């Protein structure tokens, strides 16, 4: 624990770790669940991790996303250490220099893209999905919940299936480092693996993300090569983590309520909006913004370069405003989260990722649609930036299962 800081009062210290919460045993959104009871502030600050600050109610939470003068991307990690060498893009800029990056960003993952993608999305679900049935068996995560997204990755940025390892390796040493090397020394290793290809395409432009990327203009001005590689990396990592987390997330519950699986194998109509209230239910991204100037929010004085934690994962549970939190309502009626952000970062890849959530789950249940965890298995959870699950073992009856 760090010593508290003189402006910051006594009784709203509350020792929270994002690293290695308690009770993180009974599921991780349930262990953030604790900063929301009764005795808990509003606002308060643990001495964790450096000592900062932590929104615990979606009202809060919307409002320092909103307010980007008070509190800037610039420093969106903790700890400090972490936020300061972060430089992804747009992620540590705020507007109006922000702007410009992410609308260049929102063409090669938008909407639009979505739609033409989708014959190798839903094309991609089935292969993966065909191979394992079966077996009867599967580690989720690992043989479907990494796959996916990253397979649709190397599609969109027009990278070859071969490369699909090394790149898994280095991703994964961005938040499950084995020694090999350091945050740093994995982030050149993806930079030097870019930097080639960003050249080539400058020059022979294909309908790809990195040609989008490299012949980009911003500020009447062509991008560089250094902010062509920093979006690039960010366009890699942001769908990865969060698709593979969340996605274990929602097959794991499916997995333990029969019922539910029943519900959307009888309502398909319904598989859209159980997607948006899992989104809510397994919300899983926690980062946050620094403060750019002292400044009194909510009867808080927050002093210039304070760290604050604004869990995007907290604003759907909270009791306040959606009932019964803990509660999976296929049929809820006013969905209300913030799990793919809020304010001008919001998330580019919402529409792609709830296209893969959907087609996840529809073209699961038609050839799988009885399934459970593992005999025996006792599934662990991690907790972070983008909290997770360590591993989901589930089995089937194949004679239960169909060929499509
Ligand atoms: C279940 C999946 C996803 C979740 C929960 C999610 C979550 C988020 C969140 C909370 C942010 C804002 C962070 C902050 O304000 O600092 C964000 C940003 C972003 N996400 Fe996602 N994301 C998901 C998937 C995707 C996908 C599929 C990609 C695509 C490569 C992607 C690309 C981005 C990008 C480009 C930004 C930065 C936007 C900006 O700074 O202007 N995301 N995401
Ligand atoms: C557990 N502790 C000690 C840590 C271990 C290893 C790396 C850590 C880091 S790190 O070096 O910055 N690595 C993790 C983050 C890099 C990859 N992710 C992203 O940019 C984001 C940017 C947006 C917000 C979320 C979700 C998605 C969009 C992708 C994160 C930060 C904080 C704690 C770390």
């Amino acid at each position: 624990l760090a010593p508290l800081p003189p402006h910051v009062p006594e009784h709203l210290v509350f020792d929270f770790d994002m690293y290695n919460p308690s009770n993180l045993s009974a599921g991780v959104q349930e262990a953030w669940a604790v900063l929301q009871e009764s005795n808990v502030p509003d606002l308060v600050w643990t001495r964790c991790n450096g000592g900062h600050w932590i929104a615990t109610r979606g009202q809060l939470i919307r409002e320092a996303y909103e307010d980007y003068r008070h509190f800037s991307s610039e420093c969106p990690f903790i700890p400090r250490e972490a936020g300061e060498a972060y430089d992804f893009i747009p992620t540590s800029m705020d507007p109006p220099e922000q702007r410009q990056f992410r609308a260049l960003a929102n063409q090669v993952v938008g909407m639009p893209v979505v739609d033409k993608l989708e014959n190798r999305i839903q094309e991609l679900a089935c292969s993966l999905i065909e191979s394992l049935r079966p077996q009867g068996q599967c580690n989720f995560t690992e043989d479907y919940a990494e796959p996916f997204p990253i397979r649709i990755f190397m599609l969109l940025a027009g990278l070859p299936e071969e490369d699909i390892p090394h790149l898994k390796y280095l991703t994964d040493q961005m938040t499950r480092p084995d020694g090999s090397m350091t945050f740093a020394e994995a982030k050149e290793a993806l930079y030097d693996y870019l930097i080639p290809i960003i050249e080539q395409r400058r020059q022979k432009p294909g309908t790809d993300a990195i040609s989008i990327v490299a012949n980009g203009q911003v500020n009447g001005r062509p991008i560089t090569s250094d902010e062509a590689k920093r979006m690039c990396g960010l366009l890699l990592v942001g769908g990865l983590d969060t698709v593979v987390n969340f996605l274990s997330f929602s097959m794991e519950f499916l997995a333990k309520s029969p019922e539910h699986r029943q519900e959307l194998i009888e309502r398909p109509e319904r598989i859209p909006a159980a997607c948006e209230e899992l989104l809510r239910r397994f919300s899983l991204v926690a980062d946050g913004r620094i403060l750019t100037s002292d400044y009194e929010f909510h009867g808080v004085q927050l002093k210039k370069g304070d760290q604050i934690l604004l869990p995007q994962m907290l604003s759907g549970l909270d009791e306040r405003e959606n009932a019964c939190p803990m509660h999976v309502d296929f049929s809820r009626q006013k969905v209300s989260h913030t799990t793919f952000g809020h304010g001008s970062h919001l998330c580019l890849g919402q529409h792609l990722a709830r296209r893969e959530i959907i087609v996840t789950l529809k073209e699961w249940l038609t050839r799988i649609p009885d399934f459970s965890i593992a005999p025996g298995a006792q599934i662990q959870h991690k907790s972070g930036i983008v909290s997770g699950v360590q591993a989901l073992p589930l089995v089937w009856d194949p004679a239960t299962t169909k060929a499509v």
